[PDB]
C-alpha cells in the first residue's frame, strides 16, 4: 500500500482444541547482500570431503525445526496428553518489508531508509531446486520470540565423481533470476500458503510391552522343542540323547513368536570418560572416519550417524554412539569442547522394547551344522538387514530438532521415515527465496558494454509469520498407574531455566523428547 | 492512512449531566528503547527486600490516578455536589505516532524521521499478564495536560521463596512477543474500548451522626442493667450489693446497641516534632522496620501500609502512622527530607464516627471472672477482627490517589476494597503495551547463526486519549445548614496553586479528599 | 463463632467483688467496652454468643 | 507472592517516614525526623491493596 | 499455643478471650423475644458484616 | 505495635498469633487430595462465614 | 464433573505430577504379591501455576 | 510388563490394568451374551505349492 501504512501484524500464539492444535509464529529478520550479489562456484577436493556446487546472492527462509513454532509450555502439552501429531497445513506471510542504505563518508557508518529498493521473494512451490532445508542446519528461526535472526544464505551441491571435485557434464547450475519472483517495496507484501500431503501421526509414546514377552505369562504353549542333546550340565560330555520337551511357563527365550526385531547395523561405541577410550585421533591413516560405521558412495565414506532406528544408551550414560543426536548448550566457545558436560545428548532407550542396540548386535547366528564330532559354533549378528515379520520403531522427535525431510526424488525408498527424526514428505513445505535487488551506483557517462561491477551497500530487514495447523490424538488408555510427565525437576535455581539470565540472553539447557506416555504392543 | 495526515485530534473536556460526568484526557507520550531490546531477569536476596523477576524491552500506559482524567475544578464540581462516583466505561486511542532515527557522529546527535519503523501496541484484555498497573507507583501521566510523559517500562515479580532470591520450579516467565500485537507505522492508529463491572459507589460524604449516638437523646431504654456492686465511690470498699437500674435517658455509654465499630490493628504513632520521638534507627538489629505493625509472608516482613480502614490524626496535627498516604510537593530534593512541611498530609479522621482510631486501640477487654476475692483486669485489645454486628467505613480517595486496583485471583477474599483507595475491581480496565520494533544494524556480509546484538538508535512519540464515563449520585439532603465545601481558602498568594509558576512548573501544593458534604448514619 | 470475653456478675452481693458506679475506677472501666473518638462504649449486648 | 505484586522498576509516589534519628544504634544520635520516597528495591515498605 | 516448644523449652498456652471471624465459622443468632425489638436499620456505610 | 513511643518510651511490639479477618484481605483454601473428602454439608445455622 | 482448562501464557514448563518412583521392586499404584492394593503417596491437585 | 535388562523390577514405564475398570455386562442363568467382529481385509493364504 503506502510507506507509513503497516502491511501486517505480530502474531504469535498457539490455539489448543481436541483434536488440533494451531501454532503461530512472528520473528524479525535481517538480509544483507550475499557474495557481492554474485554467484559463486565452489569447491574443493578433500578426500571424503569433496565437494563442489554454486553459492548464490539469495537467502531463504526455514522454519523446520520445532522449537521455532513451539513454547516449552506448549511442547509440554502437547507431549503428555497426546499419542500422536502431525501437521495439516501452513501459510506463511513475509512483511513490513525495509530496505536500508548505508554510507561510509568519514569512517563511519551511516543509515537511511531507500524508500523506492525492492526485494524479490518466490516459493518454489513446484520443487525444481535442490531442497537444501531438510540437512539439520543453521539458519532456523531461533526458538525465542524476541530474538532477531539473520537470513540464511542459499547454496547447492552437485554431483561428485570420486574424490576429485571437477565437475562432469551431468553437473547443473541453477540461476534464480531465472524463476518469476514478486518484487516487493515498503508498503509491498508477500504470502503463500501449503497444505501437507497425509502421513502417519509420530508416536509420542514408548511401549510399556517387550516385543519378546507378548504372550500370556500364565500359560503354557501347545508346541514342543529340543531341549538338549545330552545328559548333564556340561558340553560334549554325559550320554547322547534328544530330550524333546514342552514348552512351558516360566522359560519365555524359547516360546516361538510370531515377530522379530527390527534391523540393525552395530555401530562403535565411546565413552564420556576419556580414559576409558582407546586413543584414536581425529585425523590421519587411522583417524575417527575410519573406525566409525560407515557407508561408501563412489569411493568417498560417509558417516552413518544417526544411521537406522536403534535402541541406545540413556542420555545420562558414560557410552554413546553416532546412533545419539548430540546438541549443545551455551557454556562451550568456539565450536569445540572437552567436556560432555555442555553437550546435550539424546537417547532412544525408550525402544530397547522393539530395536536391537546400536552398540552390540541382532544376535548371533548358527556358523555350521554341528554332528557328532563337529561341535556347534556361532558368529554375531552386527548389520541384519530386513526379513519378514520384524517390527520396529522410529527416532523420535525432539523440541530441538527436525521437523521434516524431503524424502529424494528416487524410483525406491523403503519406509521413508527421515533417519534424523520427523515427517517423511514427498512435497515438503516450500522454501521461500528472498534476495535484495541490486541498485547500481553513480555510473560511468560513456557507454560500456561490461557488467556493472558497481553497486549501492544496501540490506533489509522486516517480519516474517508462519502459522501452522497440527493434527493430535488424545492419549486413551486404560492404564490404572500414573504416566511418566515432562515436568520441571530443576529444584531452586540461582537463574530459572527455559528464560533470560542476567545479560538477557537465551538458553536451551535440555534435549526434549516426545516419548513419555506408554502403550502396549 | 497516510504520513502527511493526521490520525487523531486532542480531546480533553470535561462533560457533566444530571448522573452522569464525562471526561477525555490527551497526553503527549515519549517511548525509549528498554534494556537494549532485552528481557532481563533481576533480583536481589536482601533480607525482607528480596525480590526476583524480569524487565522487558516493553513499556505500558497507567491512567490509573485521578488528577490524570480530573482538573482541580472538575475535581471541584464532583466532591461538592455529588455523594458517590463509580466508572461506567472507557476507551483508549493511541495515534500520531512518530519514530526517530537518532545519529551521533561528530559526538553530537541529530534526529530524523524514520518512516517505515513501527511500533507494537496489544491491550491484555484476558489479564494473562501479571498486573502492575494498581501497584500505586510513578509513570501515570501527569496531572498537567501540557506535560510531556516517558512511557514507564514494564516489569513483574515471580514468587519469593524464603529470603532467599533463587527461583524454584513454580516461577513462570512471561514473552510479551508472545501475544498477538498489532503493528504501527505513522499512519496507523490504536484503539480499544472497556466496560467497567458494577461497583458499589465510593462514599463522597462524612457521617453526620456518630455510631454510638445513633439513639433518641430524650428516651430512656426499657432495658436494665447493673450500676455497681457496691455502695460508694471506692473501689474495694463499702457494702456488698447489687445495684440494678434502668437506662436512663443521658448515659448514653451504658445504651444497649445494635452495631459496633469495625475492624482495628493497632499501628505505632509517630510525632511531627523530632524531639518527641524516640530515636529509632532506619536500619540495624533495631530498625525503623521492626517497630511499625508489620505481616509476615514466609518469614518476610511487610510494612503494614495503610491496612485496614481506621480512623486516624488530622492532616494538621502532630501524630501520624503509616495509616496515612502521604504526598510530596516539589520542596523536597534527593528523595529524602526532614521536614514534614514538604510534605502532603492526608487523614481519615472523618471516619471517627464509624471507625476506631489507628493508634489507640479497638476497646479494652475483661481478662478474668472477677469474685469476692479476685479484683477485675481489663486489656487493650489493640487489633480485633471482625464480628457479626460491625460497621465500618472505607479509606476516602484522593484527587492524587489511586482509581482503581485490580481484586487478587484467590479463592477468598472479604470486603474486596482496594486498602490505598478506589474501587475493586475483578477486571480492571486492560494494560496496553507499547515497545518499539527492533530495526537491525548494518549487518556482516556472510552468514552467522547468532543473534543481531546490533540496532540502530531508536523511539517514538505520539499522542494517546483516554474517556473515561463516570456515574454519579446527586446530593439530596434535607439538611437546613450550609455543608462545608471544598474552597480556594488560600488568600493572597505571590504565585497562586494549581496553575503554573514563573519557571512554567506546575506542583500539586495540597492533598484533596472526596469527603467534604455530610450524611447522616 | 466468633467471641469477644464478657465480665461475669453474680446475682448474690457476696460473690462479687466491690466496684463502684462511679469514678476512677468504676464498672464501665470493667465491663468488656469499645473506643470511638474517645469515648467508652458498654459493649452490650454485642457480638452473639452463648450465656448463662 | 501477596507482597510482591507490583512492578520492580518503579518507584511509588507515596512517601514515609525512614527513621527517627541518625545513626544505626537504638537510643542513639540525634532526634531528626526523616521522611523519605518508597524507592525502588525496598519492596518491605511499599504501600499495599491487600493484606494476607 | 504461644510458642514453638523444643527439646529444651516447654510448650505455652494462652486464652483467646476475643477471637474475630476465620473462614469456617459458623454462629447462631441472638433470639427474639416477646418484649423484644422487632427490627433496626442497617447504618447507611459502605461496609457491613453479616447485618443482624 | 503495643504502646506510644515517646521521648522516653521506647517502642514495644507483640506477636499477632491469631488475628481475624480485617476488610482487605485475601487468601487461599485447603487443597483436595485424592483420599481426601469431596464434599461437606454446610451447617444448618443462620450464619457462616466463607463456607468452605 | 465441570472442569476449566488451564489457558496460561507461561512461557516454560509447569511443574506436573509425574511417575518419579524409578526403579521398584513392586510397582506403585498397583498390587503387590499377595493381592494387597494400598496407597504409598498423597496427591494434591495443585501443580500448575496462575499468577495473582 | 517391559524387562529392563536381566532384572524383573518394574520401572516407571510399567503399566497395570484392572478389569473391573471396563463397563462389563452381568449374567444370571437367564441372561445370555452376544458380540459381532467383522475381519479387516486380508491377502488369502496360499494353499497351494509351486509347480516350478
Ligand atoms: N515419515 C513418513 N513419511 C511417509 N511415509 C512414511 C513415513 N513413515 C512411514 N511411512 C510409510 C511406511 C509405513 O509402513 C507406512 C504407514 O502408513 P499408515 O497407514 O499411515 O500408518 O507409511
Ligand atoms: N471496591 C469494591 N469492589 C468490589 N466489591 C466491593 C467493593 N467494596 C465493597 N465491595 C463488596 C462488599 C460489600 O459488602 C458489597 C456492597 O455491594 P452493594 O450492594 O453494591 O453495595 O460489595
Amino acid at each position: 500500500d503506502g510507506v507509513g501504512n503497516a502491511s501486517g501484524d505480530w502474531h504469535c500464539d498457539s490455539t489448543w482444541s481436541e483434536g488440533r492444535v494451531t501454532t503461530t509464529s512472528t520473528r524479525t529478520w535481517v538480509l544483507p547482500t550475499y557474495n557481492n550479489h554474485l554467484y559463486l562456484r565452489i569447491g574443493t577436493t578433500a578426500n571424503s570431503n569433496t565437494y563442489n556446487g554454486f553459492s548464490t546472492p539469495w537467502g531463504y527462509f526455514d522454519f523446520n525445526r520445532f522449537h521455532c513454532h513451539f513454547s516449552p509450555r506448549d511442547w509440554q502439552r502437547l507431549i503428555n496428553n497426546n499419542w500422536g501429531l502431525r501437521p495439516k497445513s501452513m501459510r506463511v506471510k513475509i512483511f513490513n518489508i525495509q530496505v536500508k542504505e548505508v554510507t561510509t563518508s568519514n569512517g563511519e557508518t551511516t543509515v537511511a531508509n531507500n524508500l523506492t529498493s525492492t526485494v524479490q521473494i518466490f516459493a518454489d512451490s513446484t520443487y525444481e531446486l535442490p531442497y537444501v532445508m531438510d540437512a539439520g542446519q543453521e539458519g532456523s528461526f531461533p526458538p525465542f520470540p524476541n530474538d532477531v535472526f539473520m537470513v540464511p544464505q542459499y547454496g547447492y551441491c552437485g554431483v561428485v565423481t570420486g574424490k576429485n571435485q571437477n565437475q562432469t557434464d551431468r553437473n547443473a547450475f541453477y540461476c534464480l533470476e531465472y524463476f518469476p519472483s514478486q518484487m516487493l517495496r515498503t508498503g509491498n507484501n508477500f504470502e503463500v500458503s501449503y497444505q501437507f500431503e497425509k502421513v502417519p501421526f509420530h508416536s509420542m509414546y514408548a511401549h510399556s510391552q517387550s516385543l519378546d514377552r507378548m504372550m500370556n505369562p500364565l500359560l503354557d504353549q501347545y508346541l514342543w522343542h529340543l531341549q538338549s542333546t545330552t545328559t548333564g550340565n556340561s558340553l560334549n560330555q554325559g550320554t547322547a540323547t534328544t530330550t524333546y520337551g514342552k514348552i512351558t511357563t516360566g522359560d519365555f527365550a524359547y516360546y516361538r513368536k510370531n515377530w522379530l526385531p527390527g534391523a540393525c547395523i552395530k555401530q562403535q561405541k565411546f565413552s564420556k570418560n576419556a580414559n576409558q577410550n582407546y586413543k584414536i585421533p581425529a585425523s590421519g591413516g587411522d583417524a575417527l572416519l575410519k573406525y566409525d560405521t560407515h557407508t561408501t558412495l563412489n569411493g568417498r565414506w560417509s558417516n552413518m550417524a544417526p544411521g537406522p532406528p536403534m535402541a541406545t544408551a540413556g542420555a545420562g550414560d558414560s557410552d554413546f554412539s553416532n546412533s545419539q543426536l548430540i546438541f549443545a548448550g551455551p557454556n562451550p566457545s568456539g565450536n569445540t569442547t572437552t567436556s560432555s558436560n555442555n553437550l546435550l545428548f539424546t537417547s532412544e532407550e525408550e525402544i530397547a522394547t522393539t530395536n536391537p542396540r546400536d552398540t552390540d548386535m541382532f544376535g548371533q547366528i548358527a556358523d555350521n551344522n554341528q554332528n557328532a564330532t563337529t561341535a556347534p559354533h556361532i558368529a554375531n549378528l552386527d548389520a541384519m538387514g530386513i526379513v519378514p515379520g520384524m517390527v520396529w520403531q522410529n527416532r523420535d522427535i525432539y523440541y530441538q530438532g527436525p521437523i521434516w525431510a524431503k524424502v529424494p526424488h528416487t524410483d525406491g525408498h523403503f519406509h521413508p521415515s527421515p533417519l534424523m527424526g520427523g515427517f517423511g514428505l514427498k512435497h515438503p513445505p516450500p522454501q521461500i527465496f528472498i534476495k535484495n535487488t541490486p541498485v547500481p551506483a553513480n555510473p560511468n557517462t560513456t557507454f560500456s558494454a561490461a557488467r556493472i561491477n558497481s553497486f549501492l551497500t544496501q540490506y533489509s530487514t522486516g517480519q516474517v509469520a508462519v502459522q501452522i495447523d497440527w493434527e493430535i490424538q488424545k492419549e486413551h488408555s486404560k492404564r490404572w498407574n500414573p504416566e511418566v510427565q515432562f515436568t520441571s525437576n530443576y529444584g531452586t535455581q540461582n537463574s530459572m531455566l527455559w528464560a533470560p539470565d542476567n545479560a538477557g540472553n537465551y538458553h536451551e539447557l535440555r534435549a526434549i523428547g516426545s516419548r513419555f506416555l506408554t502403550h502396549h504392543l
